[PDB]
């Protein structure tokens, strides 16, 4: 099994909008990636004259995304690796990163958020499925957070899907074992997924708002956890709580996480119609 | 121009669920109404041995709905008029009446409503279009209220459309001219449409909650109007306010009502993305 990245003619690609740094990241268009015609894409670059190691890391990303193939995992459409800068062509997620999407939903009107409980639960289900896939592909993400997911649509009415991307100490997302001992397992991923669904349920609040970065470890290692989101469904709080069991093997599996979420959703939908 | 109602073989129709009285109203299935196969329908009946006049009114309804043809006006799929009871076959609106749909959205979770401002504005746009059509067809509805509209879907995530149906003193929906003088114009319809969009924006609250039916006329004729909904967008309050101008010709047209609504929506959507 010799791996092969999907090559795409550079001539057909046109950069249009700079998004930021991460090389840099651009929005652009690309011809017949998928008859297809002119379709919009995100382009991750590799800065000219970067370290020899930096070029290897960039190619590691590319390989990972070639292997992955799942609705809730970001698709890599092509690569342009013959010239500098190197291009990784990603499907454009018009909703931007999940953290932004959540915040724009909250701070759009005081009349109320543009995302509802059902919308939010569907976001959690999407990621959980993604996490289940990655687990089955023996992959530990080691940076599960809203900032590292993307949303398909800019608006808040159209059907949407979330996908995991991104293949600094994020102390607020890190399991106690990770901080103290540098341990990173699927179970420590479950800790982070816990924090993520808290992010979703609070529409993109900062975890541990009352604590500096230096105070987070202190607070956690005395059994201090996040405060429940406003009106957070009990069933979802019990899931989050168990994601942050101090003992790693006391945390649920991603299969079970997806079970809980779908079951909760089923229950909630039924309660609507029965009223 | 001789009118013709759409006849549908009675044998193919099967009643399944009673919905209530209004004859009575049923949910059921009907074969090849639209290859189509077995599709679900609502059935309005005419009670056996009812007044000769009652049978004429029933047929008046049928004729009206045959003429009307618009996305935001309820479709009549067929009639079974050869036997008793008489059947008017309506397209099934799984969301039920708008008033119910609104209430189930509010009282589903204290976490927050399952309908957002954008969802609600789209409901107003739908009706306004319907009202514009009926006006162009020289029709005065004379009972515009949430109870008389229907929603396409039961859930609160799937794309939805509202439609006008229903072709007792509803004092809370009635213009001052109507109550005092028995006047009913398109402009008095605009009054009611005002009250309707208040119903939508309050998720199905009762107008004038502090007033008995006997007190409503009193309160209105001294210039007393509804209190603004919580956090109601200013632009929408100004529209509602003008719908309830004491002088009938000081009220806006349905064309203008649709203008305001779409413009407001455009503005609001832009403000989202620009943030
Ligand atoms: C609508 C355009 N857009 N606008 C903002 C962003 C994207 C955006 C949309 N589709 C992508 N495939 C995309 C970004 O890819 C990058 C590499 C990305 C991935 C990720 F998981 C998390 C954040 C980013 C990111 N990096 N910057 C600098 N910005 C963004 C979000
Ligand atoms: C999901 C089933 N369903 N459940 C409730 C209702 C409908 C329903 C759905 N689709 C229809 N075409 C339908 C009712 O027609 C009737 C005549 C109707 C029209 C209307 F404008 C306002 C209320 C009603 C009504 N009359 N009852 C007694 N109930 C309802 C609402």
């Amino acid at each position: 099994s010799i791996e092969n990245l999907p090559a795409f003619p550079r001539e057909k690609l046109t950069l249009r909008l700079l998004l930021g740094s991460g090389g840099e990241v651009y929005e652009g268009t690309a011809v017949d990636i998928l008859g297809s015609g002119e379709i919009k894409v995100a382009v991750k670059t590799l800065k000219k004259g970067s370290t020899d190691q930096e070029k290897i890391e960039f190619l590691k990303e590319a390989h990972l995304m070639s292997k992955f193939n799942h609705p809730n995992i970001l698709k890599q459409l092509g690569v342009c690796l013959l010239n500098e800068p190197q291009y990784i062509i990603l499907e454009l997620m018009e909703g931007r990163d999940l953290l932004t999407y959540l915040r724009k939903a909250r701070m759009a009107t005081f009349y109320g958020p543009l995302l509802t409980l059902v919308d939010l639960v569907d976001l959690c289900v999407d990621i959980s499925k993604g996490c289940v896939y990655l687990e089955r592909m023996h992959f530990i993400h080691r940076d599960l957070a809203a900032r590292n997911c993307l949303v398909s649509v800019k608006d808040y009415t159209s059907p949407r899907i979330v996908k995991i991307g991104d293949f600094l100490l994020p102390v607020r997302w890190m399991a106690p074992e990770s901080l103290m001992d540098g341990i990173f397992t699927t179970q420590s991923d479950v800790w982070s997924f816990g924090i993520l669904i808290w992010e979703i349920l609070t529409l993109g609040h900062q975890p541990y708002p009352a604590h500096s970065n230096l105070d987070v470890l202190n607070y956690v290692q005395t059994g201090g956890r996040l405060e429940p989101p406003r009106n957070c469904p009990d069933d979802l709080w019990n899931l989050m709580t168990q994601c942050w069991a101090q003992e790693p093997d006391q945390r649920p599996t991603f299969h079970r996480i997806q079970d809980q979420l779908q079951l909760f959703r089923n229950f909630f939908l039924n309660s609507i119609y029965k009223s």
